[PDB]
């Protein structure tokens, strides 16, 4: 019904979680930079900017893959930081609460200044990057899209 | 053959010219998200941050061909702006200055973050978008590898 539950957040943490424990050179800085150049692979797959071609955007199975790669160092990151209950309440009050990022800005090619924008400031939180992937799967596909791409990729 | 002239960089904004002048819907603002988009790209190619592959980093004719995108959309922001004697007199004074931009500085994957807040910058220029891709080249690879990746991208581009 394009609605994210905290058992559906749980259960995507743990995932990550199985993942990440098989990597023991795991860290905050190298998952933050990946986080990063994975939106921008995914920003890419939409091509707003590329007024060359004829039929723009990736097929929706494509754009779906390089999603799912922001949400895997999204969750990724927020396990590092620890993310318990305090941190999914928070986020679902964000989440909510949250009309900045709808359909139209995000087909906006230059609405990528503006995530470039917070990705730089030392500040971002984990809460903000989950924020930021489910919106776009909630706004352009469907959080259950983002969720199907996601566990295809893990399993 | 790790040196860049003005003979060369002349011939490269030439080379782009002719392919930006059959596109007719070219504007500056969509290259300019575009280079950044490339930017990245080519990023990723070199894998610094990925510390759970054993020996990471692509192909390096990958590598050269995703930077010589980052150098096609340069070379068209310059040439859409205008960029004459004036301008490539400016870039050399530039390049020649530059000396951040070495071989340890591109190593370090921290380094895209000063590279983000040059991006996010409105007045980021031209001749600094070249300095940027050129050094990258002369530092990394070589200036050579880079006009060859480029030439051969420009002729199966048309």
């Amino acid at each position: 019904t394009n609605t994210l539950t905290t058992d559906q957040l749980q259960e995507l943490l743990q995932i990550q979680k199985e993942f990440d424990d098989r990597i023991p050179t795991l860290n905050l800085g190298d998952s933050k930079i990946a986080y990063v150049v994975e939106f921008f692979e995914w920003f890419n797959t939409l091509e707003t900017f590329k007024n060359w071609k004829k039929k723009p955007g990736k097929p929706l199975d494509v754009q779906l893959d390089e999603l799912a790669d922001i949400l895997a160092f999204g969750l990724s990151i927020a396990n590092q930081q620890g993310f318990e209950e305090y941190d999914r309440d928070l986020f679902f009050e964000s989440f909510d609460e949250e009309y900045f990022l709808d359909f139209p800005y995000l087909r906006n090619q230059d609405m990528i200044y503006d995530m470039m924008s917070e990705f730089y400031d030392d500040d971002l939180t984990s809460i903000r990057r989950l924020v930021i992937v489910f919106k776009i799967a909630e706004q352009l596909y469907t959080i259950d899209q983002l969720i199907d791409a996601y566990k295809k990729k893990m399993k």
